């Protein structure tokens, strides 16, 4: 029960950055890595599907890929001047095409794809076609503003989907939350001041962008109130999910009443990420995805689509991505999470959780919101 | 300008484990990586030692080798028995000797050089070579207990220098200071009922061994009151480290007037470091060297030996490691951190900082150190 | 567009030896790699299925898996102490089998489902459910004698495929063309006393087996004349290849009429291998499929198998297995092959090309082709 | 006995280009790699030191490093608006300098200390300051033009060494032996026209640049017969590059009378390169370099450099380094070349064997040259 499409393509996994260790450009005193280059590797995302294929899960889900965005589709978000700047670099080898954010040869092609499967799930799960949809969309899009590339990313993928997807099936309320561990500042900033979107970043707090929180961001004038965020006290791990899930999250969707949810899932949340500080385990991003699926079928029939962001891990976001797509198509695979066990031993101590508690309850009063319960 | 010695060999860069996805070994779920092994792998030390040549602060030191522990050093720690059951898992081409402890062909060999780089630091320092020094010791040791290989760890490193050092040369009281973001769980188990070593461990409250705090357990018997453990939150940066080294550590060696201070220097509570949840940079490092080299110049004639342990950032721990030789040496080379300001803007908030600086406080109290 | 089943399990892509530096083992005075691990590594299978995927092949290919081999189907080839001896070993995380023939954890099952993959294609092609297909069985076949794991090859692929396909099917008459540029040792011994299988086998003259050439060797008793043995000289490419198909590979298939016939498959005398010293470019291995194909319409119905077996150039193996597979399923994609033009400036002069060609007019002559 | 100079700077190995699949660049339908970058990595060179360092030998030799060339000495091959063209390339992030010639990020600094250590080596050998010397030169020089980087050299070392040791030392008859498996282009280029070097490449016929032989190629008017190319049979190995040294190359030498032999000493014709085809093991190399050592003590009181080039197998490249560099330095370590026994067994049959030899014997008739027996 329940159809998921898995909107996937190879080549999304051949975008590959010049030389980096970590996130650090190679030059000066940043000595070429032996093996592993950038961050944002194909590594992490392609361990996931060949955990899919493994596990059986793939051949239970509705395989797609789709066509690359259009420039008409890109030009509701970036101006042409961007996508002319982006084509010639990605033509001459690549290299750096913002704050961050670094290209190869032909990411500029590859970029379109990736924003076009975003467009893709989003127009599947309007029409119908599957109750909902993982979009495994490399390279990412959350950080990515109209005029500048950053944070891994050169497109602004789920702005996109949710503008070529208003154009094409008139949706009128659409949720993203994004659960990626970083502040989801490229949407936020799009739909800053407007109401047909309701933008919630959890995030870890100063993380990525670096020092940002946001907390008294909340939107402005016709969008004031639909833009949440909130910033978790790094070390965090299930429970302050948790609590920001039942005490912000759920009563913010409430309020909202969307159509359709998006969701920007990184797993860099994940507790052995290098790129934050967090603790969570597979059955965190389990219980947050089946927490947002029951949302989605109390308010927008169902409709739901999960974009892959961000996520470092190549050893551990294969079991985190698995649990989120077991969980949206209802199948239980024989994989067992081996860092599980491991990770909940690791979890803040009642004190340090108390404390995160009570400013997520002061946040939730600071936010307005009303501790209801779900209903139709 | 100190005179600041470096142990490394070449050879303790050629011990790999089988194949590994960070921690998780290979088979089952976790499949094979197409590049990247065992977290604990050659590259993360291999890339302070290339820092540290290309920055030309190798040629400011002065570099040795030592030769491979000798049995006698080892068995003042483990049994024959152990010694026995690795060298057969080594010579059979590896395989798991513990619990998180995988070994490959040759480990054996390659261990006992690791103990051996830390067997002369301390010699050398106790002998006036040098006025400290930095043992570049992988595999690592502060986990390894007695009869058991673990956290990647298959000899006790620095348990093995003391007993060598207290043998030959008859220094009575050492503190072993550890900043690696696990628990120094070997080092306090060998000397848990002993005075004659302080054993100090900061880390991140629950993350190795998995669920263990420990701030209780101050030593026993004779021992009691000779073991400090501070279980940080985990989030917790430059300032919590700060505020234990100001709080807990620096009364602490006041107190028990070590004639040699031992570092058990990881470098994993770094900011980007895969394997914990802290956020240090270079300078955090700097720091806490800085103020250890001083309690050494206090009461231990300079005398301070740090051995490297974890660190599993390729990247970042190259400067974390850097700065710290800088610092033991008095030499400040031309390299700039490029991720210092960015984790600087990451810390945590004052009201994080503000509760943990509470929680320090109360346990200062708790140890009697007020 | 004929129709071509592509047989292929993410599982096979999973098997992985302990670590080595291209085919040496690691330990002694050969340092485990930074990266780059033992040369049969996923990479290149891998690279194949990736470039099969974005250049939309795979779309116009029947897509198959299979089950793993059966403990049946494997002893009509393997005894049953050799497999628990396998077994153990790879429950144990894995080691040396045999000579150069190294394993990882798990390395037992996932060996059963890449002969699994060998069996299934030759069913499938057996039964009219393809007109060809290509199994991408890894970890490979060729070299595999019935008690001796060798050369990275765990199980006789083919040879198991093959005992397989006579219990169930009956086919009478099968043709091994083994194009790896290594020996096929294990085939050939396996049928070295039979005519109802012909093993062809074109290498490089004393590759791997090491020093082996073989011309000499044709079978024995009734098998005598039912194996053929083209020990082309290192340093030939395409001319050679060409050559060696034209007068002793087709000659042989015509005077045999194959009711099947199964190419052990191998990328390895590609132009930049490292473990062989051979020029072949992409086109080299699309003419030679042409060539066999047409052999298998005049005498197999179109019954041809190809079991990818070596290749080792991460790089270049994609380019020529995507060629193999345009043309037997009759698909052209838009791949373009960015090295052919560059090798076929490297060919072999005139003088050296003619050498070669006088060798296997009398070769030819020798096994009564002329 | 002999004092062997081993110039060699840790920064030559942080050299590193853009993303390629062994020579490929990355792009089109040329995947990135997971793991192994391009051909020319620091790993092959690397493992070459870390092989030295644990089996003794770079305790028993001179460890040097050298500063960089100067502008001064780069300008006596290389024009001003090369120099510029490749630090502007350098400092935005790298990419294509030449045909197969891509810099990274900093490539023009580690360039020019390449050089500066070849042109050190020269220096410490004309001095006096050592009997003969090894530099680790990465990146390689011997197919770089004044013009035009190529073959992944960028400046042409051993030319740049060269200019300035006649500036200062005032040598005036240098023999350059280019050992690796392909034609040095750049040197035979350069001194084409001159009589006072003497340039020899053995290399695969055809193999790089593409299909060139070179035979007929023996230098014009002035330099008119000093300028030697052997272009050796795909395939062959120990035999043929000995009948080569014994029946062009010494002779070839005992009439020019160098005052300096550097030898161009690329390891890719090692029988496991991927690069080329032919089969030598690392006793090979050993014996060519005992007969370049002789020659150079007969002719050039023992004045010899030895450059490293190329050499594209990771795991046996360091085996056949070593070999050289004992040979160099007349100390024996224990290290056994675990390939060595395979490789006698691989090489060319009688057959193949005596069709080189009867190639070599005509080529050596061709060249006029004398086979005479060597003498003081
Ligand atoms: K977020
Ligand atoms: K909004
Ligand atoms: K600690
Ligand atoms: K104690
Ligand atoms: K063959
Ligand atoms: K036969
Ligand atoms: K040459
Ligand atoms: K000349
Ligand atoms: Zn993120
Ligand atoms: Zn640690
Ligand atoms: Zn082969
Ligand atoms: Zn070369």
């Amino acid at each position: 029960t329940r159809r998921t499409a898995f909107f996937f393509d190879e080549l999304c996994l051949w975008h590959a950055a010049g030389p980096h260790a970590l996130t650090l450009p190679v030059g000066g005193w940043v000595q070429p890595p032996a093996a592993a280059g950038h961050a944002e590797s194909p590594e992490t995302k392609r361990r996931l599907k060949s955990l899919l294929d493994v596990s059986g899960l793939t051949a239970r889900l509705q395989l797609r890929s789709a066509p690359p965005a259009s420039d008409e589709d890109l030009l509701r978000v970036h101006p042409a001047h961007y996508l002319e700047r982006f084509k010639a670099l990605s033509d001459a080898g690549g290299g750096s095409l913002g704050q961050d954010a670094p290209i190869g040869p032909g990411s500029y092609e590859i970029a379109r794809l990736s924003a076009g499967l975003a467009i893709a799930a989003l127009d599947a799960v309007l029409a119908g076609e599957a109750d909902n949809a993982y979009s495994l969309s490399r390279p990412p899009g959350a950080h990515c503003l109209p005029d500048q590339a950053m944070g891994f990313c050169f497109f602004a993928n789920i702005a996109v989907a949710i503008e070529a997807a208003k154009a094409r099936h008139g949706v009128e309320r659409v949720a993203v939350l994004d659960w990626d561990v970083h502040h989801g500042n490229g949407t936020q900033a799009i739909y800053y001041r407007r109401d047909d979107v309701l933008s919630i970043s959890l995030h870890q707090d100063g993380c990525f962008p670096p020092g940002y929180s946001g907390a008294e961001d909340i939107g402005e004038d016709r969008g004031r109130g639909f833009n949440l965020n909130v910033p978790l006290l790094p070390g965090g791990g299930h429970d302050a999910y948790m609590q920001a899930m039942q005490r912000i999250v759920l009563p913010a969707l409430e309020r909202f009443r969307p159509q359709l949810i998006v969701v920007a899932s990184g797993f860099d949340a994940n507790a052995v990420d290098p790129l934050a500080r967090m603790q969570l385990h597979s059955d965190s991003f389990r219980a947050m995805t089946a927490m947002v699926r029951d949302a989605a079928e109390r308010h927008a029939g169902g409709r739901l689509v999960v974009v892959h962001e961000g996520g470092y891990s190549e050893a551990y976001v294969p079991f985190c991505g698995l649990a989120v797509i077991e969980e949206l198509s209802g199948v239980r695979s024989a994989v067992r999470d081996p860092l599980r066990d491991f990770i909940e031993l690791q979890q803040p101590n009642a004190a340090f959780r108390d404390f995160q508690r009570q400013r997520l309850e002061e946040l939730a009063a600071q936010f307005g919101l009303c501790p209801a319960q779900p209903l139709q």
